[PDB]
């Protein structure tokens, strides 16, 4: 396969528009890149003229005015910059990458459906749209410009820096690898603990999916407790890792730490060193070194845009490869013949397109059809492949096999597809609504008509009906809440939209089982009974709709071996403002819940304090350092630097082991919440409704992924930006004090534009995450429309609709094109007003310092302390306030955690107060006027005053019909559901004022659909009793007779089973569930259907185990066996939820035997 493109070739689509813009971009880029370096300059240049010229008030004034000039001309030109690149970079690569999209669609819609069906599959071509968002598009728009800002960036501070002072920068460049290696280690460690982390979290995620999809056993058998401890363990894993994860971070960023601060006491001693011998000043040293800082960070955020250009490199290549191919069927005559005026007489003699796919296998014979002119047509056989392929065929999509289909004695291939397919009204399994108005959906058959025609058109599916009462007629879309069900009005739309074409020969499908009647003898009332009735082969529900046909056209082997009359039976054997105060009170809550860890995080807290203020000293030893570099007496020079590269020293030891204590200690804290919470959430779940768990919100993935993400961002948001924030305002506390007691004045003017300068900043940082949002949100719904249309490419064809659909998908392309835009225009303006106000705020601060020192306010030594201080410290608020978004999330996914904690259940498992249990119980049972909703579907109510007996000890077949009410009836007595206004009498007691687990300790259940548990079959068994030995696992197995095929079995019980498992007979996990229920003992036993499908030896040893386990006591068997049950008291036949004649199998009277217990005997046997 093709391993990429060269990258020249991403830029296909790009006219003379994209061009200038990326010109213009590329300009915008490079010199917003060269900008820093340059700021960094001028700010050298202007304390050195600041600092130097302590004697000399006025040309020191003069010089700073000139600089904060300077200044302001670099925050000018970063404005312009920043909003040239931004704005263009954004808006050419969505123009390119639009219109690389429709020219893929219209490629791809063009492509011929054994292009499909061989070469690439439709998933993979509908996938194509939203790789190429997110390859194609992002690195042609954002990484191109970054990287070009990045490389000017590197390059410009390397430049900087040599020319500043070549020897420190050299030493400067020494230190870089170092830090790079540092962090380079420092991210594998943490990606490879993160991916064991990742791992332990799914597995415990897996125990969640498998506790929660097959709640039915968990909660009959009181298995909910060993569910929580094994997810507790689970968690105790995940936990431990979790731990190993925050010690290797603080770990790293502890090192990180401790390398920064010695390199810059090493450089600040070489820089002072150079200064005594009078190579250079203080502001190039500081600057120099800054400068190959910047230039070794530019490289490093410039690599992720190499690594977007590799992805979409492969992404343009596999979607160039799509477009690129050119169609089969095309090749031929394109001018064609339109012999015009059809009879409907065309003879397919021989079969055609024999799935290339499979070439070897030929699915069809060659065969004789031959449809009549003006006659309806039906043919039935094979197992629907044939009668598709027949349609196939029909509808030109030949590949030369054997012989030639005609039509009208003219061959198809001097026809033409344009005009063959507008004489073919097909109609499909699928009638494939695009997603658009109902008015475009039935235009798409042909453009040209009008609302009129489209009005007789539906006027045929009983004019309206549904569709006049829409909220907006025909103008309204499928999209949104509509119909969204497939037994609804869309078939009829498609039925419309195909008599709303030419109504020549056309190839019906079989239509909807669901609904009633009147959806499908509209099918017949306008595709059979307006004449001109053509071939309307049926592949399903053959009761009626062919013998009303006039022809069956019985399709044996792929071949026509008898046509002709109907009348002739056959073998057929078918079926047939967010609030804010409640907010606060959940975060007092949450931390409520983790008050034993509150030690911990406060000691951790102390740490996040220090690390804060080592930042602040950092700061103020660089300042400190600057002044000493302006300083005459070189002795006094000598003797301040050493001792604040020893300070210097001594505050990288400390940063190394508080870092280290603070990120362990928080992120200890955050695992341990998190876990609590998990476990609490899942013991909540647990304890719940059966009708709870029914819900669709509450469906089994949809609580698994609840459960993994609401824990996960309470975790990381919570602890991370409370670690941030507390450190962060131990920074801002400490720099604003300094700044205060060294001069107010400055302090004052500095915090007056601290919000400017914060707002700078995270502007800065939301330009480095990427100003594009979700790119594949913008185009959602251009991505679903273009899924639709090629997922349905055959109905596409058949309509002559790749116009239309590449039409309607451009224009859906279009306002996120116009949104792209301005959006782009937007963050470009906002950024560069952002940094031009933080350059000028920098100016004035600057020139305000040097004002109050011309007064003899203060001096220079005092003023560049608070500057860099304050500066620092403003630095550290716009990172606390760009993490601000992450409180929020947590905030509402720790709402969302509160909220499902907090639900009420209206039955609660564990009645801490009720009447004790009998440790034996009788066994009767009294179902006394059951009234049940069935809550899932209210609509439908089952049990009309329901009357159900069983006294101690005899089996109680009672069956009923197939289908109808059965397990549900089982699901009462174990009172998963509540009947509205039933009476549960057992035992001379009532269940509803009575523990729940204390009857379950006493029932045994084995549902229909079998279930299965862990990788070990011996706990599968073990499961229905707590504390069950091995005597009682090998006891149970023999009553079931599980044993001979377990010992058969190589690993035994200890075999790999379960979804990954062996997979074994349908026979043996049935022995395997009512082993489970004998291992249980209950005294009263509840079975289930038990005959789905067996042969005849698992049948009899199961029908066997079901005797066995029901002799001894009371049991209740369902079922749907014919005969021999044995134990045949009485058996009820449930008659649409109200009781019926409880006729026994002896025959005593022949009333209800002959009634319903009649039919099915002589069916089954």
């Amino acid at each position: 396969e093709i391993r990429g493109v060269a990258f020249k070739e991403l830029f296909r689509f790009a006219d003379g528009l994209d061009y200038v813009l990326m010109g213009i971009g590329s300009v915008g880029a490079f010199v917003h890149g060269c900008s820093l370096p340059l700021f960094l300059r001028f700010f050298a240049d202007l304390v050195n003229s600041f600092g130097s010229n302590s004697n000399n008030v006025e040309k020191m004034m003069e010089e700073v005015l000139k600089y904060a000039l300077y200044f302001l001309v670099v925050g000018a030109a970063i404005w312009a910059s920043s909003w040239a690149e931004i704005s263009c970079w954004m808006w050419s690569g969505e123009r390119q990458t639009t219109k690389m999209r429709i020219k893929y669609l219209e490629a791809a819609l063009n492509q011929d459906i054994q292009f499909f069906d061989t070469e690439v599959r439709t998933s993979d071509v509908v996938f194509a749209i939203n790789t190429d968002a997110v390859m194609v598009q992002d690195a042609i728009s954002e990484k191109l410009g970054n990287f070009i800002h990045y490389m000017a960036t590197f390059v410009s501070g390397f430049i900087v820096g040599f020319t500043a002072v070549w020897q420190l920068a050299l030493v400067t460049l020494a230190v870089v690898p170092l830090i790079a290696v540092i962090g380079g280690i420092h991210t594998t460690t943490l990606s490879k603990l993160s991916n064991k982390s990742q791992e332990s979290l799914s597995q415990a995620g897996n125990i969640v999916e498998q506790t929660v999809v097959q709640i039915r056993v968990v909660m009959a058998f009181v298995g909910e407790s060993r569910a929580s401890q094994a997810y507790s363990s689970a968690l105790k894993i995940a936990q431990k890792l979790g731990y190993k994860t925050g010690l290797a971070k603080g770990m790293g960023l502890g090192a990180t730490y401790f390398v920064v601060f010695c390199c810059y006491a090493l450089l600040l001693w070489y820089g002072g060193y150079l200064v005594r011998h009078h190579l250079t000043n203080g502001g190039l040293a500081i600057a120099t070194m800054f400068a190959v800082m910047i230039g070794g960070l530019a490289l490093g955020q410039s690599a992720p845009s190499m690594a977007a250009f590799a992805k979409a490199k492969v992404a343009a290549a596999k979607i160039f490869r799509i477009i690129d191919h050119k169609p089969t069927i095309e090749r031929n005559s394109e001018s064609g013949v339109e012999l015009d005026s059809v009879t409907g007489l065309v003879e397919l003699k021989n079969v055609d397109f024999s799935y290339p796919s499979r070439p070897d296998v030929k699915i069809l014979n060659n065969f004789c059809l031959s449809v009549p002119a003006g006659k309806t047509i039906a043919l039935v056989g094979s197992s629907g492949s044939g009668k598709s392929t027949v349609v196939s065929l029909i509808e030109r999509f030949y590949d030369p096999n054997s012989g030639q289909v005609l039509l009208d004695g003219q061959d198809l291939k001097t026809l033409k597809l344009r005009w063959l397919r507008q004489q073919i009204g097909l109609v499909s399994q699928e009638p494939a609504l695009f997603a658009t108005s109902i008015k475009e959906n039935i235009l798409l058959g042909r453009p040209d008509a009008d609302q009129v025609e489209i009005e007789e058109a539906a006027r045929v599916a009983n004019a309206h009906s549904f569709i006049i009462k829409l909220p907006d007629g025909f103008d309204t879309q499928v999209g949104e809440r509509g119909l969204q069900l497939s037994g609804g009005q869309k078939q009829r739309i498609a039925i419309a939209r195909a008599m709303l074409k030419n109504p020549a020969i056309l190839l019906l499908d079989e239509a909807t089982s669901a609904l009633d009647s009147e959806s499908e003898k509209l099918v017949q009332e306008a595709l059979d009974r307006f004449m001109i009735g053509r071939t309307t082969l049926i592949i399903a529900h053959r009761l009626s709709t062919i013998r009303k046909a006039d022809l069956v056209a019985v399709l044996q082997q792929g071949s026509v071996s008898e046509i002709g009359t109907h009348d002739e039976l056959f073998s057929k054997g078918e079926n047939g403002k967010l609030a804010f105060k409640d907010q606060a009170n959940s975060f007092w809550r949450l931390a409520k819940m983790n008050s034993p860890e509150w030690k911990y995080a406060l000691l951790g807290s102390v740490g996040s304090v220090i690390c804060g203020s080592l930042s602040a000293f950092f700061a103020y030893v660089l300042s400190a350092v600057l002044s000493v570099y302006y300083n005459p007496d070189h002795e006094y020079m000598i003797k301040q630097i050493d001792k604040y590269c020893y300070l210097l020293i001594g505050l990288s030891s400390a940063a190394l082991v508080f870092n280290t204590l603070q990120h362990s200690f928080w992120d200890i804290v955050g695992e341990n919440l998190t876990k609590r919470v998990r476990e609490k959430m899942l013991s909540a779940v647990l304890k719940n409704e059966m009708a709870w768990f029914d819900q669709e919100e509450n469906e089994s993935a949809r609580i698994a992924a609840r459960l993994a993400l609401d824990a996960n961002n309470v975790r990381s948001a919570i602890g991370d930006r409370i670690s941030v924030i507390v450190q962060n305002t131990a920074l801002m506390l400490v720099a604003c004090t300094a700044g205060f007691v060294l001069q107010w004045r400055l302090a004052l003017v500095l915090v007056a534009v601290f919000p400017v300068v914060v707002a700078a900043t995270v502007l800065q940082k939301m330009f480095m995450t990427g100003f594009s949002g979700d790119l594949e949100a913008a185009h959602a719904k251009g991505t679903q429309l273009a899924g639709e249309a090629i997922a349905n490419v055959r109905t596409v064809a058949a309509f002559n609709s790749e116009a239309k659909i590449v039409r309607l998908y451009t224009a859906n392309l279009e306002p996120p094109l116009k949104r792209c835009f301005w959006k782009g225009q937007i963050a470009g303006s906002g950024y560069g007003v952002a940094q031009f106000c933080l350059y000028a705020s920098y100016a004035l601060g600057l020139w305000y310092a040097s004002w109050l020192v011309k007064h003899g306010i203060s001096d220079f030594s005092k003023t560049i302390r608070v500057f860099m201080v304050l500066m620092v410290s403003a630095n550290g608020a716009a990172e606390t306030l760009t993490l601000a978004p992450d409180f929020i999330k947590g905030g509402q996914a720790m709402r969302s955690v509160f909220e499902l904690l907090d639900r009420k259940t209206e039955i609660e498992p564990d009645d801490p107060d009720t009447t004790p249990v009998p440790d034996r119980l009788r066994g009767e049972v009294e179902l006394k006027h059951i009234d049940f909703s069935y809550p899932s579907r209210p609509d439908i109510q089952i049990f009309r005053d329901l009357s159900l007996r069983a006294r101690a000890g005899k089996t109680l077949a009672l069956v009923g019909p197939s289908g109808c009410g059965k397990s549900s009836v089982i699901s009462l007595i174990q009172r998963f559901y509540e009947p509205s206004s039933g009476r549960v009498m057992i035992d001379g007691k009532d269940i509803r004022k009575y523990n729940l687990k204390a009857i379950r300790k006493h029932i045994a259940i084995v549902p229909q659909e079998p279930c299965l548990f862990g990788t070990t079959i011996y706990e599968n068994i073990a499961y229905g009793h707590e504390c069950a030995t091995e005597a009682e696992i090998i006891q149970a197995a023999t009553l079931a007779s599980a044993h001979k095929f377990i010992s058969a079995l190589p690993e035994g019980y200890k075999t790999y089973v379960g979804e990954r498992g062996v997979q074994l007979s349908g026979g043996q996990k049935q022995r395997i569930a009512i082993a489970r229920a004998l291992v249980r003992k209950a005294e009263i036993m509840l079975l289930d259907e038990a005959t789905s499908a067996l042969d005849a030896e698992s049948e009899r040893s199961v029908q066997e185990a079901l005797d066995q386990a029901c002799s001894g006591r009371t049991s209740i068997v369902v079922a749907h066996r014919l005969s021999t049950i044995r134990n045949a008291h009485v058996i009820a036949v449930i008659d649409d939820g109200k009781v019926a004649e409880q006729g026994s199998h002896s025959h005593l009277l022949k009333n209800h035997p002959d009634g319903i217990y009649a039919r099915m005997i002589q069916l089954q046997r």
